[PDB]
This record gives C-alpha cells, structure tokens and sequence, in this order.
C-alpha cells in the first residue's frame, strides 16, 4: 500500500498523456507477470467469497459443523466453472485444512478479506489514474481486464471529483468513500435534505457557498442520526435508560406524529355522537350511544393523544433542535469572525436575531454543537489588534491568563458524581438564549400549541377538534395545495381590505341618500331600518350585500315606481360588477396563478437539472457530443454527493496524511475561499485536444 | 357486459351504457384528461372541505344552536343542530351548496347577545368554504388544462428542434438548405430503424454483410451503442464532405 | 412479480413472445451460480429431454 501511495504521488498533477504515466505504464508492462499474480489474487479471493456465499455451495456442504472436506470443497470449485484447475490446487492449499481434511469455509472466505482492502483500493486507483491520464493506450486496459473485479468491487467505495489545482489546471482527485457514508447518505432523510437544498439553490442564491453549508449540515445530521439509532445497534442505569428512550423516541418521531393524527380522528370520530338535552343523562353533553363503551374509549384516548403529544415534543426537542442551534451557532461564528458582526459592527437595532444572539457570546459553552471549538480564540487573534485583546476577552468571556495556561500542561480533576453538580453547573445564560431560539422555531410553536390544545381537551373534549387541522401540516399534497393561498396571501388580505373600503362607500352612498329602501320589517307597526345608523349599515353591506349572489339589489326594497328609481339600478348593478364579479374574481385569480406559479417553479429548477451541470455550470449540449456523456460527467465527474464524500474524507483523515492535493482543498476549506470547485470548465475542456 | 346483461333485469341500467362515450370519443376523453391529471388533489380538496366544515360544525354545535331552528310553527321545533351528527349533516349539505353560506340558511342574528360573533361566523364560513375551496377546486381543473396543453407543446416542438435519434439540434443541420428535413427523414429516420429490424430478422445469418452483422450481435445481447449519439455524418466527414 | 412467478414453471412460457430458448439461455446463465437443477426445477425444464 505505502509503494502503491507512492506512485500516485508521483501521477499528481500530471497532465493527460503525460511522461511520468507513459513511463509507469511502461513499469507495469515489463512488470507484467508479477502485476498478473497480484490481480489474479485478488480476483481469487474477491470471487472466493461469493461462491462462499453462492447456494451451489451450501448444498454441496454436508457437516452440520459448517465444514466441508477438501475433496467436496474441489468438487464444488469445480461445479462453479468458475477458477481453473491450478488455482484451485492453490485455494486447497490455502485451506487451514485439520488433518481430517475439513475446511472451515467462512474463515477461509475472510482470513484474507480485510487484509486486502486498503491494498485492493489503492491498485485499483492507481490503475483509474492511469487509464484516465493516458487514455489511448493499447497495452494498460489489459491489465484493466484482468482487474475489471477489483475494479466492481471497489467502484462504490472509489470517488473521484474534479478541482482547480494551484496550477490553473482542473484535476481529478481520487479517495475512498466508506460503506457508513454511503449508506447514511442514501438514507431516505438525507435524501429529502438534498431535494430541498436543490430547490431553494435553483430558485435562488449564492451556489458553492450554500452547498458547502449543506454539506456541513448534512454532516451534522449524519452525526444525529448515528447517535439516535445508536441504541438499536442509582442515577446510571436510569440515565442510561432514559438515553435508550430519547433516542427511540427520535428514532421513529414520524409515526408518532402519525399515531397522533390517527387518535385524533379517532377521538373526533367519538366526537360525533354528541347530544345536548336538557333531561341529565343549563343543559347537559352526553353521548349517545348503543354500546355503552363509547365514552371510556373517550377518555383513554384522551389521556393517550396527550401523551403521545408530549412525546413528540420530546422527540423534537432531541432529533430536530440541535440542527437548528447548529445552523445558528454556526451562521454567528461567521458574522463574528469573517465579518466582526459585534466586534466592528453592530447589529442593526431593527434585527432581534441579533440583539438575542448577543447573551450567547459571554457564556463559556458558545460553540457547543458546532464543530469549531476554538472560535472565539480565532475572534481574538484577528480583531484583538483593532479592538484591544482585553475588550474582545470580556466581549466574549474568556480569560488570557488561562488561555496560555491550557497551552501549557494543564490538569483537571473529575468532577464528584452527584445530580447537584448537573444540577448546578448549567450556564443558565446559554440554555436561556437556546430556549429562546427554540421557541422562535416555528415547527415547535406549532407543536406546543399541538400540546396546548391537547390539555385543554381535558376541560373541554370539543378542542380535540382543533387537532384535526394537524392533517394540513401531516400529508404531502394538502401543504402543496395550501401553499397555493399561502403563496398570495398578503395580496389576499389587501383585496380584502379593498372590500371592505369599497362597501363603506356603497355604505356612504346608501346611507345619504338610499335609506328609506333598507327597511327589513314586515310589519307596519316595527319597522327595522338597517340604514339609520352607519354602523347599522355597514354592517347589513359587508355581511348580507357581499353574499348575496345578485348584490345588493337582493335584500333592499325593489325601486320600481320610486324618484330614485334610475339611480338605484345604476347603484345595485354597479355593486354587483365592482364587488360581487371583479372582486371575487381577483381573489380567485390570485389563487389560480399561485397554482400555476407553484407549478412553474418546481418545472423550472427540474428542467434546470437536466440541463446544466450543478457544479460546472456547463450545460448539457457540450457533454452529449459524446454518447451519453452527461450523465457519466453528472455522476463520475461532477457528483455533489461526491464533493460531500470528500468532506467527511478530509475531516477524518490524519492531517499528516493529506495528500498534495488534498491539503490545499483542506486549507481552502478551513479559510473559506471556494475556488478549488471547478467553474466554468471541466477534464473533458481542459483536456479536449489530448483526449479527443 | 355486466351492465348490458343486467339491462334486462330493468332497462334502466342501459342508461350506465352511455358513459362510454367519455371512452369513445378522443375530445371528451382530453377534457376528462384535465379533472382525471389532479384528481388526487381534487379529492384532498373535497377533503378538507368535510374538515373545516366539521370544524364550523363544532363551533355551531356549542354556542350557536338556538338559531338552527328550521321550522315555521311554534308546536313543531326541528332543532337541527341538537346532534352533532344532524348539525354536521346539516352544515355539509345545506350549508356548502348555499351561495351566502350557512348565514342564509340559518335564522337572522340581528338583535341578539351573539350577533357580532354570528356575523363574524358567516362571514369567514363564505370566505373559507364557498369562495376560497370552491377556487382551488376549479383552479385546480383550469391549471390541468395549462399542463396538458403544456405538455403536447412541449414534445411536440422537441420533435422540430432536435433530431430523435442523433439528440442534436435543428441549428446544425440547417446550416445547409432545408438540411433538418433531410436529415430527418433520409439519414435518421426512426422508422429506418425499424425496417432494420425486420430486416435483420428475416435475413438468414449466413448472409448478413459486415455491418449487419455487427448490428445483430449486438441487438441480441442488447447494447445499443450502434445508434448514433450526438454525431453524425455530416459532422463525422464535416472537412472532406464541405 | 408474484403473479408471474406462477407461469415460470409451465412449459408453455414463451407462447407470444419470440425467443423460445428463453428458459435454456437462464440456465446457461446462472446454473453455475445457484446450481443447474434449481434452475431446472424452477423453469420447470427437464435436463436429460
Ligand atoms: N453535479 C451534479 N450532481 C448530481 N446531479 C446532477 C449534477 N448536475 C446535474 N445533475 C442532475 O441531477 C439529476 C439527479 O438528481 P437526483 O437527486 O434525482 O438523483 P438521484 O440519485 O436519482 O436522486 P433520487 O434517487 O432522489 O431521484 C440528474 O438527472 C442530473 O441531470
Ligand atoms: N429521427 C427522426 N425520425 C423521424 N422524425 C423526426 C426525427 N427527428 C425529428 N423528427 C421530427 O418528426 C416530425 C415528423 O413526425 P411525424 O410522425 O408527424 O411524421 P409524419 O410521417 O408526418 O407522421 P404523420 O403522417 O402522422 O404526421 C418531423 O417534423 C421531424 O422534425
Ligand atoms: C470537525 N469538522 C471540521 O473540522 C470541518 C467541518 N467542515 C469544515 N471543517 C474544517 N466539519 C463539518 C467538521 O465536522
Ligand atoms: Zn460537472
Ligand atoms: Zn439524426
């Protein structure tokens, strides 16, 4: 493996067709019996296992022990047609046979199996390296051939992408991706994050920045989730307990906020069977029912939906928030070091993210979710200067003289085991400013006001009605189709508004000169104008002139045979086209053109998919000059999900271990500058000519 | 069938006999097309009708009851709010078919302790249920018929910009006179391809010619690398062809 | 899929469709993998006819 990272040293930065890989081709030629038996290892092994795995196999094997004999283990060889005749002799050889001739075939299937891993990938890469940077070659892709099983084998694990090295030259980098990444990455969570990332970067914003800070938070949520399901894979046995029950409650959160939809029709269901009469059982509720057991169903359920929303509260609390102190820690890191938000500047007096983000900083447990722990030593090193190293100590709470002390060999004792000391040694200013962005968060405010509702179910049943406009938030298509009106919903309340102006100057009208046609009474001897007051008035508009279908003209009096007659044909007609008509169909409008603007944008991002390249920018009429070429540079050359890969790839590995190209990716990343992404270019650009 | 035979148990089951024509006829069959594209999101809507309107119902059932009295003679009262099961009948039925809303149907509030909050009632039960709801319904339906219109303008005009086989555009192939249509239908022409394949098929395998047989072995492992994909041969022989 | 597993079994599987070797290019295929006589048993062919 050490030979093999060496020869890929020597390939970086090496151009296509270059010397350096025509001369270690030239290597593997005259190498090419020893580079065979490597391969061909390899490939026995690789193969060995599946056929260990193949059910021809085990139903060859006999032993109840999970042995088989040598000669039923070449037999078997054989029946596979699978390995020749030598290399079987080899695989016996192999065989920690015992000397009755019994071969333990999972422990033959695995002795070699993680050994050759690492040794496995990194041939493999050398010889992708190869094949990509002298591509016209006739005697490599023999090799490729007799490797083409390592190759399948270590494709999942083998990501390539493409930077912008620090010699203006795009280059291909390859690294490992590991089976935990990649599983957690397909995860159908994960999955869901990264269609929402797609569309609100195509609909608008700043691309390499906002991926970047996707990628973090997509790292951090990988972190959630292993810790959560963690647990499926005296105060201590109960704390230990009680993280068993955290995490199964942020394990499958979604079916509990199913459950609690499902109890709510339920109860709403019971709900039904109400009848109010005076005769108990003021006036008295009370089911009725045949059963007789309809209302203990009642109250078990009422006690079960409060405590299921109780839990959701819970998992909430421990599944999605600390994303969400995540995103803030993180965003007041920056506007603190990269833009001094409260050392230079200040925050704008109108903004309370701000003002409220100011209690954090003096708290000594600042960046407790985020990676950088040592923000507020990067603060000081850069606007000390400026500002006075003491002024940004105080701003930020911490102290110089111990600063340099834990530079120093620094002891601390473990703490006594007591609930006082947890109880005690809470910073109160942090959890007070995460308590209060928690309940800025809208998904708990809703929650909470999911739990309220379920209390006060218990002194009156009826709220548990309100539960049932949870289904607006719990299924798919009704938020797409509420999206509609909450798309134009600020143009929805001012054509409102305009109604109601434009009834009180039919109110005005009416009011003036029209009064004596508002009389609602049949009797002579009550009569009930509606127009004497204008209070009176404006109300009999805005309540019964805007419902009826004709207008106004419906309700008053009919002005036939009257001095007023004309001028209350053209006052009736004119309030049915300027409110009835024009207005509802404004209101109306709006909702249509939401449907349709909804409709455009999700077609709009799609299509900007399947057009252009998300990295690159180049579009896909380049890449397709050669035959499906680009899907291959969407998912071999430019993958965002690979470009996340590398993140997790670089943060794990061993800062001295960082490749040439992989330390200078690495210390943009660390100083933000996001040139390495190619723009505007590609392998196949840079090298089009070479290539052909 | 069923319906056919069943139509001499009583003749009236004939009737059903005349859906067919949304089947048979093509224009129906498109304008049926545009509830049948959003009908998913049709019947969510009805859906959350029956919801809101049970939440009215509840509201109804608890404050507002005396003025749910649907009858004309003092001897006779017909509560029709008593039960919630008659109040959620009476609200889904008479109350989302009036144009008002439930105002109409239900007495008058004038004159009475609760009248403001009757009005406010009304009011939002109109706006709520019978102006907006009933908008996204046939919003829904107008936004149906965009997407299919969309749809066929969308294929179709991908058939005059760019060839089918090839993937590339119109632009090209008319750097020459009228070159798109030649190239269209003599180069690449899909039905081409299919006439090569009954071709091929009847062919007997001993007289396939080179590149017949090329194109055979790999239709039956299946490979389709033989279509050309983004060239052609004007562009393969660009220089020499001029 | 279920439904179709029902008809691997018959003799007359390929009725319509025009490659009536279908049975014997599976066997060529994944024999070796999970054994010539499952394959047998499961596209119902016999091997010695
Ligand atoms: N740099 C890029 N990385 C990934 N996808 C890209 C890139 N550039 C363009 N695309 C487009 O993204 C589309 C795939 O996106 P999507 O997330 O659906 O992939 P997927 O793995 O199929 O996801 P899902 O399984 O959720 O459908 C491709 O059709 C491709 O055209
Ligand atoms: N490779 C291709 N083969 C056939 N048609 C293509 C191809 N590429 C693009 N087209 C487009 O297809 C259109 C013709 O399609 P259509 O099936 O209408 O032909 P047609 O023989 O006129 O059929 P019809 O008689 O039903 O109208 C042409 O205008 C052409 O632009
Ligand atoms: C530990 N760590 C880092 O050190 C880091 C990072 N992103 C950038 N850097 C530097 N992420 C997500 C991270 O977890
Ligand atoms: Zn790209
Ligand atoms: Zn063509």
């Amino acid at each position: 493996k050490d030979m093999v990272v060496m020869l890929l040293s020597l390939l970086e930065g090496n151009v296509v067709n270059g010397m350096i890989a025509r001369q270690m081709v030239d290597m593997l030629v005259e190498s090419s019996s020893n580079v065979e038996m490597i391969l061909k290892f390899f490939d026995m092994f690789l193969k060995l296992k599946d056929i260990v795995g193949s059910e021809a196999f085990q139903d060859y094997v006999t032993d109840p022990r999970g042995l088989i004999s040598k000669k039923d283990f070449q037999k078997a060889m054989d029946s596979q047609k699978q390995f020749t005749g030598p290399e079987i002799q080899f695989l016996l050889s192999c065989s920690e046979a015992d000397e009755n001739e019994m071969i333990n075939f999972e422990e033959f299937a695995n002795r070699f199996q993680e050994p050759a891993r690492d040794i496995g990938f990194n041939v493999a890469v050398l010889l992708t390296n190869l094949s990509e940077h002298v591509p016209h070659d006739p005697r490599l892709r023999n090799f490729l051939e007799l490797a083409e099983s390592i190759l399948e084998y270590f494709r999942p694990y083998l990501g390539r992408i493409e930077i912008m090295g620090a010699s203006r030259r795009i280059e291909r980098i390859y690294f490992e991706i590991s089976e935990t990444n990649r599983a957690q990455w397909e995860m159908p969570q994960v999955k869901e994050s990264k269609r929402q990332f797609i569309f609100d970067v195509v609909n608008e914003g700043g691309e390499a920045e906002k991926m970047e800070l996707f990628v973090s938070f997509c790292e951090d949520t990988i972190f959630e989730m292993q810790i959560a399901a963690q647990i499926s894979e005296f105060w201590g046995e109960l704390e230990v307990q009680r993280v068993k029950f955290l995490n199964y409650l942020s394990r499958n959160f979604y079916t509990l906020r199913f459950l609690a939809l499902f109890l709510a029709f339920a109860i709403n269901f019971i709900l039904l069977f109400y009848k109010v009469s005076d005769s108990p059982p003021m006036v008295y509720y009370f089911l009725e029912e045949s059963t007789g057991y309809m209302e203990p169903a009642l109250w078990c359920l009422s006690l079960l939906h409060t405590l299921v929303a109780f839990l959701c509260i819970i998992g909430y609390n421990c599944l999605k928030v600390p994303l969400v102190i995540f995103k803030r820690e993180k965003e007041l890191a920056r506007k603190l070091e990269f833009d001094g938000l409260y050392i230079t500047e200040q925050p704008g007096d109108d903004d309370v993210k701000g003002q409220w983000d100011r209690l954090v900083l003096n708290t000594p447990s600042f960046p407790s979710n985020y990676w950088d722990k040592f923000v507020k030593r990067k603060v000081l090193d850069k606007h000390g200067d400026i500002f006075g190293r003491e002024r940004i100590a105080e701003l930020l709470g911490m102290d110089l003289a111990s600063l340099e002390i834990t530079a120093h060999n620094e002891r601390k004792p473990d703490p006594p085991p007591g609930l006082l000391t947890w109880l005690m040694s809470i910073d109160v200013k942090y959890q007070i400013w995460k308590f209060g962005v928690i309940f800025t968060d809208n998904s708990f405010l809703y929650l909470g006001w999911y739990m309220v509702m379920s209390l006060l179910g218990h002194y009156n049943n009826f709220f548990f009605a309100a539960h049932l406009l949870d289904i607006a938030m719990g299924v798919k298509t009704l938020r797409t189709i509420l999206s509609s009106v909450t798309h134009n919903g600020k143009q929805l309340v001012m054509t409102v508004g305009l109604l109601a102006v434009v009834v009180y100057l039919y109110t005005v009208v009416a009011f003036n000169f029209f009064r004596k046609f508002y009389n609602k009474s049949e009797d002579e001897d009550e009569p009930d104008m509606k127009c004497d007051d204008m209070m009176t008035c404006y109300l009999f508009h805005m309540y019964v002139g805007v419902r009826a279908g004709g207008g106004i003209g419906d309700e008053i009096e009919d002005p036939a045979g009257d001095e007023y007659e004309l001028y209350r044909v053209v006052f009736d007609i004119t309030f049915f086209f300027f409110v009835i008509v024009i207005l509802l169909a404004i209101i109306q409008g709006l909702i249509i053109d939401a449907f349709g603007e909804l409709r455009d944008q999700q077609e709009q991002v799609k299509e900007d998919m399947e057009t252009k390249c998300f990295i690159c920018g180049i579009g896909s009429d380049y890449f397709d000059t050669t035959p499906h070429g680009f899907e291959t540079h969407t998912l071999e050359e430019h993958n965002l999900a690979n470009y996340m890969f590398f993140l997790m790839y670089l943060i794990n590995k061993d800062e001295t271990e960082h490749t040439g190209q992989e330390s200078y990716v690495w210390k943009m990343y660390q100083e933000r500058c996001w040139d390495f992404f190619p723009a505007g270019d590609c392998f196949r650009k840079q090298y089009e000519d070479q290539l052909s």
